[PDB]
Parts: structure tokens; C-alpha cells; sequence
């Protein structure tokens, strides 16, 4: 075995991302444009996968832009913190894509 | 203009749905089976229509049996009680299910 | 209460009818094939629920297929305008599929 | 923190790539086509990312069908077993695509 392979992986993954290298997809929500990767959005998150299966547009209200953004950092870093998005719309944002292990740990501290 | 057409057909719907009649899916929730027809899930949410575009199989722990029974008779009637459940059932499955009036009137009250 | 649900889904079910979303059934009219949904068609008439109970041909001469193409949109849209067809035609297409909300409208209308 | 999360990952990474759904790319090697993710094998490695800057076309002399699948399995798995391979057919093929990890590896136990 090979430890520290994904964290690097996905380190790389993460410079794509900043700098839009390799990104195949854009999501949208309200005025702001996110760039991602297919295989990592459709891995991660059940719904996104069944859409794929290049512009894709969430419900600007369901989901908030900064709650949208950490969770894509979460998504690709495996550490999730907010700013300008609280508890709520994190929550709400990752029931929404299925993100089943941050659901669970947001209802976990929630309560 | 024909009022009530739609109340109706909805009341027809539920019937058929009550006793299993021209359903086209079934949707498992813990070890619990709810029939359903697959155009009125889809029409209701957005996540059900890329789904199916015949069991289809929920995560129990997300969305509890409760919770979807209910949210199912409002599709089909309207009215959403709850009962067995409370509101951070209902809402949480609503969010999964991509059910935004009731995530917004959920939101609403529990503020 | 949800006022405009209905409408949006029907709005929803109007367009998968248009382009043949999620349709399981065909109407043959003349020369002419209009796809439809079992649930929706059975909803609106006893006739059609009896004949569920995929391809369905009706006698071109009793129902004409503009009278026809005028009634399916009636009833994903509420509005049934007479188009190219005679008031007897829309009159008798609405008997003959048990529409009884359009037929007691026709014979208001009929002087 | 949230452990656990990127083996998932790569457990629907893996599954997809078997099944060859979302992928980007082809790489051939002798006469055997392996499907991959242009996003994974340019996270894994330098030259790829160089090469990525639809079908790559590798040098079947140096790269063997054996060692690619060995290593592509390693990619999407973190755990490299040798198949109808051998060590040294392996180490020749990571050195070419850069996988420094099993080159180390290799040569640990070759040493």
C-alpha cells in the first residue's frame, strides 16, 4: 500500500481546480461560477453523477454560494469550514447533492 | 377553465397508489416498500426525473420511512401531516428529495 | 397549501408530452400517433382506466384527429380550443373518451 | 475530518472505470485498450499532466499491456499487485509514466 497517494492526488486535483486546469464542468449558483472535474463531482455526490449520466444550474435559494463553495473544498480536501455560511446552509446544501458523510456529521453536531 | 379537474385527478391518483393500481416503481425505505407511479415523481422533483430518465433504493438513515410516507401523500394529495415523524425529518427529506415548497415552508416554520 | 404546484407539474408533464419524455403509451388517431401517459389519460377518463385495467387506435371517423390533438391539450393545459375543428367534432371526441366536464361545456355552448 | 471518504471515492472511481462511464480517455498499449480518467492519470503523474497540456498511444516496448493494467489498478486501488508481470516489467513501466511511489517500491525489494 501507499499512504499519503490520494492526499497528493487530490492535492493536485484541488491546484486543477483553482487554476480550472482539466476542469470538464461548470456549475453555477446565483452569480458565481464553479469549476470541477466529472469523475471527482459525479464520484462524490449521487445526484450529480445521475445528471451526468457543461453549464450545470442549482437553485440559487437551496443552496448558497458560500455554503456551495466549502462544500466543493470540503469535496476535495476532506476539511470543511465555513465564513459568510453557517451551519444551516451547509447542511441543507449537502442533503441537497447526497453528500452522505457531511449530512451525517452536520447532524451530528447539530444536535 | 375547469376547476378541480386536477383535484380529481389527484384523488384518482392516490386511490390507485393506495391499492397499488398502474404503478410503474416501488421505492424502498429501511424494510419498508411504497409504490409509486414514475411520472408523478418525476414531475414533483427534479432528482427522481434524472433518476429514472424499477426499485429504486433510499438510504434509511437520510430519509426515514416516516418522513417519506409523508412527503408522498402531499405529493399525491397536497396536504403534508406529519405524524411518527417531526419537522427535521420532513425537512431533511425533503432537501434529499429535491422537494423545494416543502423545504421552504419547512424553513419557514422552523425559524 | 402549494397554490401553482399542480400547474408546474402539469406545465412539467405538457412538456415531456410535446418531446416524449417518460411517455408509456401511444394514441392512434387517423394517421397520426400522439404520445401520452397511462396515468395521466386513465386520470382524466373512465374509458381509458377501463383500457389499462401500449398502443391504443380509436375509430377515426367518431374522433377526428384534430378533435383529438385539441382535447390532449386541454388536458395537460386546461385550455381547449377548437383549432381547425368543428364544435361537433370536440363535442363528439369528448363523449366518446368521457371528458364529461368538456361535454356539458359543449352543450352549453351548443346554440 | 471526515475518514474514509476518498476510499469511496475511488471505490466509484474504480467501479466506473471498469464500466467505462464519464471517461475522457483511452490508452492503448499493444493491442489492449484501457479506459481512464484524463483527470486521475494527470493527477498521478507529471508526464501525463505534461502529455494532457482523447487517446494516448504508449510504447509497447517499454510499457507492457501487464504492467499498465498493474499499474492503472494501482491508481485507482492504492494497493499493486504484480499479474502475469514481473517485477521488473513493472518498475520499467512506472519509471515511464513517473509513478515514483512504485518505482521506490520496486526498487526496495529488487534491492
Amino acid at each position: 500500500d501507499f499512504p499519503g497517494h490520494f492526499e497528493q492526488i487530490f492535492q493536485q486535483l484541488n491546484y486543477q481546480r483553482l487554476h480550472g486546469q482539466l476542469c470538464d464542468c461548470v456549475i453555477v449558483v446565483g452569480n458565481r461560477h464553479f469549476k470541477a472535474h466529472r469523475s471527482v463531482l459525479a464520484a462524490c455526490s449521487t445526484h450529480f453523477r445521475a445528471l451526468f449520466s457543461n453549464m450545470i444550474q442549482l437553485d440559487s435559494e437551496v443552496v448558497t454560494a458560500e455554503a456551495f463553495a466549502a462544500l466543493i473544498d470540503m469535496m476535495y480536501t476532506s476539511t470543511l469550514m465555513l465564513g459568510e455560511s453557517n451551519v444551516m446552509d451547509v447542511l441543507l446544501a449537502a442533503s441537497h447533492l447526497h453528500l452522505n458523510s457531511v449530512v451525517k456529521a452536520c447532524k451530528h453536531y447539530l444536535t
